[PDB]
Parts: C-alpha cells; structure tokens; sequence
C-alpha cells in the first residue's frame, strides 16, 4: 500500500526474509558495515539486517518476516528505523566470562575452541545477550557479558583482558521461563490491562500529557480469586513489561526484632528507585495490608497503617511514582486507601467469560499439543463454571489421565520409557471430555460435596414441567439470542408443590445431573449459629459463591422453616432468626438481577410455607406443583422396573390400575418388597442346597443359579398384600386448599 | 414526595401483633419522613382475612380488628396517610369504612379509564420482538 507500511512474504533469495531498503528506503538511511545502522527498536534494542538481494535485475520491496522478528525478539507495533547509532561506544574493559553451556562440551581449552568460532565470521551483532542462531554446530555462540559499561554490550576487541568473575551469572538461563508474559491468560480483561499499560507507561512515557491534562496516575487494581487465576499472572506479565520493580507486599518485614522501621525502610527503597525509574507496587491482597484497624488496632500495625497512608498520600507527586493498588476482596480493603487521597483510584477485579476460556486454552495447547480433535469452542461453552487457571488444571488433569493409560497400557518403564511412546504420547479429545467430566468447579470444590446422580429420562413424569425447567435452563442461558428476542429475564420459581415424600429432591438431583451447572443445594442447618451474625455471613457468603458461578439455581431445603413469617413462634430465639431470614431475603429478593440468578424450591404442600417473602415481590417469580397422578405412576413403575430384573408373568397393567391411588415411594416400597421376597427365597433355596450337598456330597453342582432370576408374579402378589397405601384424603386437601390460596 | 409505598398485609395484619403496632410503626415513619404517603394499598390484602376464633387466636384476631378500627379512627394524622386499598366487596376490607362509618369521606382518587393493558403490552411488545400483524 505505501513504500513505509511494508508487506510480509517470503524472499525469493536464500534467506527468508527480503531485507533490501527500497529507492528512498536506501536512500534516506542506508544500512553499512562500519556504521551500524541500529533499527528503532524496543528498549534500546540495537539489529543489523544482511540479506541477499539482486536491485539490479529488480526492484524488490522491503519485507519483515516472522523469522527476523523472533531472531531480534522485536515485537510488533513498534516502527522500525533504521538510522545510525551514534549511542554505541567502546567499553573500558571488557569481563568476558565462561558460558558455563558453551564450556561444558568444548574439546581441549574453552577458550582456544571458543575463539575458534568467534574471532571470525560470527554473524552475530555487538548486544550482550543477543539471541543470535548460528548457522552449523547446533550451538548458538551466545557471547555471556559479566559487566558491559558502553552501551549494551562494548565493541568485540582483543585490547580488553578477560577475567573470570568469581561468580557466575543465570540470567541467560532465566530470560528463557521468564519471557513467558502472555496475553492469553488475560482473555477477557483485554480493556482493563489496556487501561493499566496506558496509565502506567505513557503516563509515565508521556507526562506532559499528563501535566497538560491535569490528571496524575490513579493507584490501580488487582484481580480477586486466586494469584494466577488473574492476580500473580497479571503481576508477572506487567513487570515483564516494567520499567523499575516493584516491592512484594509481604507483612513480616517490620514485624521482627526491630522497631518496624523496616516500613521506613520500604519506603525509602521504594523512592530511591522512583527516583532511579519508574517503579510500582507490588501490592498483595487487599486482606494483606489491612482491615482498616476493624479487627484490632495494634501499636506496631497501627504504626505501619499511619506510615503506609502517609507514603501514599504525601506520595512523590513530582516523582509520579505509580504505585500499583489491588482488588481483593472488598471487605479486606482498608478505607483509607478506598478513599480518594491515600490510593489514587482503586478499579475492580476481573472475572473470567467464554472467550478468556478459548484464550487460555490456546495457551494450554501451545504449551503442548495435547490433541488434534478437541473442540476447543465446544469446552470452552461448556467450561462456563471454570474460571482462572481451573481451566490449565483440568487440561493437566486430561494429559495425566491420558498419560496414564497411554503409559500403563504401553510400559511401566521403571528404568526409562519409549523414545515412540513419548512422541506418541498425545492427549484425546475424549480424554480431555472424560477429565471434564470428572473435573469441577474450584469453588464447588471447596463448596459442596457429591451427591447420586440420576437421568432427567430415568425419572418420569410432569414432562411439561421437566420441558419448562429444561428449556428456562438452556434457552435463557445456552440462548442468549432467545434473551434478547424475549428480553424476559429467567423467572425466580418459587417452590414446587410436590409429592410429600416422594421427594422433589429426586427432581432436583436428576435435573442438576443432567443440567451440568452450577448447582446450589443446602439443608436448613446451614446458617443458625452460636456465633452472633453467623447466618447473615453465611447468607452473604451463598450470594457471593452464586454470583461468581452463576447461572446456578439455590434448591434451599428447609423451605417451610424459612417461609413462615417473624410471629406464631414466639418468641423464636428473640427475632435474631428472623433477622437472618429477612436480611438473606433482602440479599435474594433483592439479589443481583444478572447473570441468570436462580433459585429452586419446593414442599411437601405449600401451606406449612407461609408466603412473608414468598410473595411475587421479595420472591420474584413463583412456581408450584401438583401431586401425583396414575397413568404417571404406571409410567414411573415402569421406569423402576426396567432399571431392575424384570418379569413378564407379573400383571403390571392391573398393578397400574390398583395403582391409581398411591404414590411412587408406595411403589418403590413395593419394589423392594418383592426384591427382599426374592432374596429370601434364594437364600433359602441356597441354605437347602448345601444342606444336601453337606447331607450327601452329590447334589453340589446339581442345582440352577438364579431359581428365580425374574420377579415372581407371586411374590410380587403377596408384597402388595402386605403393602398399604400412603395418600391421606385430609392431607390432599390441604394440599390443596395451599394451592387454593393462590 | 417520598410516598411512604405501604405493602398489604403489613399493617391491619400486623407481624408485632394487633393492627396497632404497624400502625403506630407507620405513625413514627411519617412523623419522621412527613410528608410520607403512606400508600397502604390493597386493603383487601392488607387486612388478609386472619380469622380463626378458637382459644387465644380468637383474641388475637379480634385485637387486631378493633386496632385496625382504631388506626382508622385516629392515627398520624399528618404527612398526608393516604391508603388505596382494594375493595374486592362491599365487605372484604373493613366494610364499616367501606360504609360511611369510619370514613367520613371516602375519597377515592378515580382514574381515567384507558386501555391502558394493551398500550402496557405493546411496550412490552416493542422491548421484545413482536411486529407486522397485530389485531
């Protein structure tokens, strides 16, 4: 398009990338040997381009390959210039010390067999350590520098005496792991890490805007959730980027023999290389620093508290020292530096989404291929609980599993392992379905515990109400086009009037199972405590898991110990109670309307739930039951069966029409009847069985396996003889005359 | 105005007991946020038909009819205690104030009559995704 916005392609001469400066191009700055014609690049980053080319037959463009880019470690966006480096001078003295990489290997003297390779033809620019590939050897000659005073690295001459320092230097060793600062582990908060770079570099690059504009650098955020799951991987990717450290955040360094000065002396540190160059703070949880005195006070945390808000108030203000906040948990943060003054401005914490789940999956898989038929998109939807670096933790899970059985099936390699097996040590798209599967939420796992997973098929019946359940599960969530047509948001419901003991925690447990979600069920025990306030943390608590695993439905039980209003049991324990159950009201009234925010109840029958908040306006939305039914009771009868051993002789169509008035306990009772007659009968015929064998050793072997390996229709007879009925004629109507009062 | 947006059963059918402590709790929120409206709306809901006249329910239910009759018959009389309730009946809510007899004027604020359900659905319409023919 224009002679400066070059194009990408490969070169038609030996080497990749065409570096050939065009009329203007070579004109305007020419590149030669003796004037080293240094390319604008990052962080004073000096490169010399030598590549064959023929201007003479033709005129070729400028091209900028991905090759010359990752030999310089230039990164985009930057323009390159090249233009003469009157910066580079010639060192004092040059220390040359021994790569420990390219001495451990060398034949003979290291020294004769390095300078060998390096006195000529070394391909190589004058930086002290440039990644520069030699071609031949397999060895890259990386010229390790003790000490360079001129510029980056001195001129290679022989009029320096190289000395051997007394130790060595990890550096090169560590640039490797530590260059690792990825973007994709960021997916998601794109915008917030654009603000921070914008506010920490150009701000600091560019302060004149900033006098200009009148505003200084704001104090900053962190991410809540784990370091790493957003804050330790955020930290490490900005000071990857960073001008002058920052200060870890750790508590114990006042706290010691001294006096605490070691505050003092943090701050002083912290000035002295604001004042060097642009520093940050390494801000920890917000939790770490303090509480705002609201626990204790503490002479010493008291003192460190005052000194802390005097740094940060009575901040260099000319230095424009940009300390880094944090975003911990509100609660933990401290309100002087929530207020204006102490900590310039404090943002939120970012959350992770769909899209930052693809990211971080792309990051997993270019750390090794682990698959080559897994739907990344197709997890990363399902993945919607995952948030952090759960997802990199269930990939590893998936490798090891995989692993595993690649390995067990293949060797127990107890000395070593298939050089073939290693290279074919691939992870599945099913292995990686089957770690999901087994794999969870992070918090679920610190949440809740498992529970016996049913088939919404395996239970029949109220298959209109399994639809609507279904469909407000998807449509309103793996829909979000439905959303936006209807623009409706998902309805709370309120509490299904189930049957009374069949239980709809058999519902909620087969629809939970199918749904694969989000789930919250909790039992009425969960927040009355001998520790004052304890079920209003618990409540807020539940709020705050939900909303950071949302969509999830609440199927509270102890509905009708909560439902009933603050009077009739007087006094209660003085209203406490009460004052739980309507603040967590209020929280879930009165909960965040996003994201999905659901909730499942249900009862025996409505009545013993009285309706103080179960009104459409502190319950939202409602949704009831009915009882059961016959045909439906066939239908689950049949259900039960099939997943038992069956038998034809027995008059299921009879048993469904004695059936009509019973419930599906009373059938899954009779079912276990019959199956203990059966169990007894072969018990029996088993005690007869050896009883003759002992009796007369020839009737041992003589004998059938199953004597009754189907239902008997007898036994099945005489179980529902002895069976009765549970359905009480009083009980349904107050069933429903609680539905009457609708 | 900061109407004081009265609930239903929150004040006849007191939680404290008779209909005299949510009045008299209603009675202190006026006086301190005056003028509070107290739109105690729906009546027929406020009053939730408690009943139950066996044993000391009997005389909780009565003390909380006689306290209700007592609000309406004196309260706070200021803040301008304004309550919209529902008449399902002549008698479903108080029908001694539904008679001229604990209300000397009545005064209900009459609306105009609108169709004003299908010009509440058509928004509705418009915030979702129904057009074309629409009877």
């Amino acid at each position: 398009n224009r002679p400066n916005r070059l194009i990408v392609d490969e070169a038609i001469n030996e080497d990749n990338s065409v570096v050939s400066l065009s009329q203007p191009k070579m004109d305007e700055l020419q590149l030669f040997r003796g004037d080293t014609v240094l390319l604008k690049g990052k962080k004073r980053r000096e490169a010399v381009c030598i590549v064959l080319s023929d201007d003479t037959c033709s005129d070729e463009k400028i091209r900028m390959n991905r090759v010359v880019r990752n030999n310089l470690r230039v990164r985009l966006g930057d323009v390159i210039s090249i233009q003469p480096c009157p910066d580079v001078k010639y060192g004092k003295r040059i220390h040359v010390l021994p790569i420990d990489d390219t001495v451990e290997g060398i034949t003979g003297n290291l020294f004769e067999v390095y300078l060998k390779p390096y006195f000529l033809e070394a391909y190589r620019p004058i930086r002290k350590g440039d990644i520069f590939l030699v071609r031949g050897g397999m060895r890259a000659v990386e010229f390790k520098v003790v000490e360079t005073d001129p510029s980056p690295y001195c001129i290679v001459a022989p009029d320096t005496v190289i000395h051997c320092e007394g130790e060595p230097i990890k550096r090169e060793d560590e640039e490797e792991s530590l260059n690792e600062v990825g973007y994709d582990d960021i997916g998601g908060c794109r915008k917030q890490l654009a603000q921070i770079k914008e506010m920490v570099e150009l701000p600091l690059r560019h302060p004149a805007l900033f006098k200009a504009i009148g505003v200084k650098p704001p104090r900053g955020i962190l991410l809540y959730g784990p370091p790493g799951t957003g804050k330790t991987l955020i930290a490490r990717a900005v000071a990857n980027e960073t001008g002058a450290f920052f200060f870890l955040i750790n508590g114990p360094e006042i706290m010691s023999k001294l006096a605490g000065e070691s505050e003092s002396n943090l701050r002083k540190a912290f000035e002295e290389a604001e004042k060097n160059a642009p520093a940050i703070i390494f801000i920890d949880e917000l939790d770490a620093i303090a509480p705002k005195r609201e626990k204790t006070h503490g002479e010493v945390e008291r003192r460190i508290v005052s000194q802390l808000l005097t740094l940060m108030d009575g901040l260099k203000q000319r230095a424009h020292v940009i300390v880094m906040a944090a975003t911990n948990r509100p609660n933990s943060i401290d309100p002087a530096l929530r207020r204006f003054g102490r900590f310039d401005r404090e943002v939120d914490i970012g959350i992770p989404d769909a899209t930052g789940r693809l990211e971080i999956l792309q990051i997993h898989t270019k750390n090794m291929k682990l698959a080559d038929d897994v739907d990344l998109e197709q997890v990363a939807n399902e993945t919607h609980g995952h948030v952090g670096a759960d997802l990199a933790a269930l990939c590893s899970e998936a490798a090891l599993q995989a692993i595993r059985k690649k390995m067990d099936l293949i060797d127990l390699e107890d000395e070593t392992i298939d050089a073939e097996v290693m290279n074919s040590l691939a992870v599945t798209m099913d292995d990686f379905r089957w770690a999901l599967s087994q794999s969870n939420p992070s918090a679920l796992r610190e949440t809740v515990v498992e529970v016996p997973q049913v088939t919404w098929e395996d239970i029949g019946g109220l298959e209109d109400v399994k639809r609507e359940l279904q469909e407000l599960v998807q449509y309103p969530v793996e829909h979000p086009d439905k959303f936006l047509k209807f623009g409706m948001t998902p309805s709370k419901g309120v509490l299904f009037y189930g049957p009374p003991g069949c239980g709809k925690t058999l519902l909620a447990k087969a629809i939970a199972n199918e749904c694969q979600a989000n789930f919250i069920s909790i039992k009425g025990p969960e927040l009355l405590t001998m520790w004052f306030g304890e079920s209003e943390a618990n409540v807020r608590e539940i709020f705050d898991k939900a909303r950071q695993a949302a969509p999830c439905v609440l199927f509270f039980d102890e509905l009708d110990s909560i439902a009933k209003a603050r009077g009739g049991n007087i006094g209660d324990g003085g209203g406490a109670a009460d004052r739980v159950i309507n603040q967590i009201l209020t929280e879930m009234d009165g909960m965040s309307t996003k994201k999905n925010v659901f909730i499942i109840g249900a009862t025996n029958r409505p009545d013993i739930i009285d309706p103080a908040i179960l009104r459409p306006g502190r319950l939202d939305q409602l949704i009831y039951i009915p009882l059961p039914d016959e045909k439906s009771r066939v239908a689950i009868l049949k259900a039960n069966l099939r997943k038992s051993p069956v038998a034809k002789d027995v008059d299921l169509e009879f048993l469904a029409k004695m059936t009509n008035g019973f419930s599906g306990a009373d059938l899954t009772e009779i079912c276990q009847r019959a199956c203990k007659l059966a169990i007894r009968e072969s018990i029996e015929s088993e005690i007869r069985r050896e009883r003759e064998r002992q009796t007369n050793p020839s009737a041992m072997e003589v004998e059938e396996d199953d004597p009754v390996p189907e239902i008997r229709r007898d036994h099945f007879e005489e179980a529902m003889r002895f069976a009765r009925r549970s359905v009480s004629d009083n009980d349904i109507r107050k069933y429903e005359m609680f539905a009457q009062t609708l």
